[PDB]
């Protein structure tokens, strides 16, 4: 009589229907490239698990990007490599062009297509309402694609979305926490960034699915339309669920837990208490009111729901009328 099972509403068996080797990434054998074929130009930044550099492919002088992984188990390296290989060709996902080793460290050096080192998080200040819709749809293409190829990103956040605003091109990056979805598998909840974690991770519900990403995307949307960064600003893991409950109310939270018979720390129950559902209009101010339309609020509602199985899928999100006009975009660069 543990917690109740769950299987994804969409793309449930896509990995099942594929050959083993599609998803059995521990078995993958990396083909190494020519390390003397890429020379680093300059440092573009970093992350908790990589150094990213602009570089050049010398055999044709083409511009690339090179992510040098810090040390770390080969299990994950093969997982990120296989995923990136599987997704190559998909809309708006970063293209893996080679893997080589760092000359001195001998660690893997992932060659990608070059983008601008400019992300969605940098552009929060300036985006018109049309542009928020537009880029949101571009991210959805990536999620729908990855989810349909059996893959959960599990780290959707503005830092992980590169935008070339000049060319109106977005790529979803940082697949290092991505995993393959298998109905009935339990996944670690130490995925994603505090502010973008679904209530499932926050209550240790491990039989989660692609719909985690859809919560994270809702959280990104909310910060952008309300100009509050982040939107749910939890100071620790438990406080993250308390902040969500202060907006979305506790009655549905407690209905979600008893839906899936999840075991919550009694003492943490006491901390949550009872919070009434705030109407999404509470966070409208003069400074953000031009970003907030009824279709925006309806879309967010359908994303920010405690029950992972209730949230819009990427495809259903793509059909939502928040994207009615922007799908007709006439592709003006300037
Ligand atoms: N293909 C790329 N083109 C340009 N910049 C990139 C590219 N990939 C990553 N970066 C840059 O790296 C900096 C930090 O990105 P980061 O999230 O570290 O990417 P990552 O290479 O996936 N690293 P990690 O988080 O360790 O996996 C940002 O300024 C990004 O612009
Ligand atoms: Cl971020
Ligand atoms: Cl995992
Ligand atoms: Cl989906």
């Amino acid at each position: 009589s543990g917690p109740v099972p769950s299987r994804a509403r969409v793309y449930t068996d896509v990995n099942t229907h594929r050959p083993r080797e599609y998803w059995d990434y521990e078995s993958h054998v990396v083909e190494w490239g020519n390390q003397d074929d890429y020379q680093l130009v300059r440092k573009l930044g970093r992350g908790k698990y990589s150094e990213v550099f602009e570089a050049i492919n010398i055999t044709n002088n083409e511009k690339v990007a090179v992510k040098i992984l810090k040390p770390v188990k080969k299990k994950k390296i093969k997982r990120e490599i296989k995923i990136l290989e599987n997704l190559r060709g998909g809309p708006n996902i970063i293209t893996l062009a080679d893997i080589v080793k760092d000359p001195v460290s001998r660690t893997p050096a992932l060659v990608f297509e070059h983008v601008n080192n400019t992300d969605f998080k940098q552009l929060y200040q300036t985006l018109t309402d049309y542009d928020i819709r537009f880029y949101m749809y571009e991210i959805l293409k990536a999620l729908d694609y990855c989810h349909s190829m059996g893959i959960m990103h599990r780290d959707v956040k503005p830092h992980n979305v590169l935008i070339d605003h000049e060319h109106r091109k977005l790529r979803l990056i940082d697949w290092g926490l991505a995993e393959f979805y298998h109905p009935g598998q339990e996944y670690n909840v130490r995925v994603a960034s505090r502010y973008f974690k679904g209530p499932e991770l926050l209550v240790d519900y491990q039989m989660y699915d692609y719909s985690l990403d859809m919560w994270s995307l809702g959280c990104m949307l909310a910060s952008m339309i309300f100009r509050k960064e982040p939107f749910f600003h939890g100071h620790d893991n438990y406080d993250q669920l308390v902040r969500i409950a202060k907006v979305l109310g506790t009655e549905d939270l407690y209905d979600y837990i008893d839906k899936y018979n999840i075991e919550l720390d009694p003492r943490f129950n006491d901390i949550l208490g009872r919070h009434s559902r705030k109407r999404w209009e509470r966070f409208v101010h003069s400074e953000n009111q031009h970003l907030v339309s009824p279709e925006a609020l309806d879309f967010l509602d359908k994303l920010l729901r405690y029950d992972h199985q209730s949230r819009l899928t990427a495809r259903e999100a793509m059909e939502h009328p928040y994207f009615y006009t922007v799908v007709k975009d006439q592709a003006r660069m300037g």
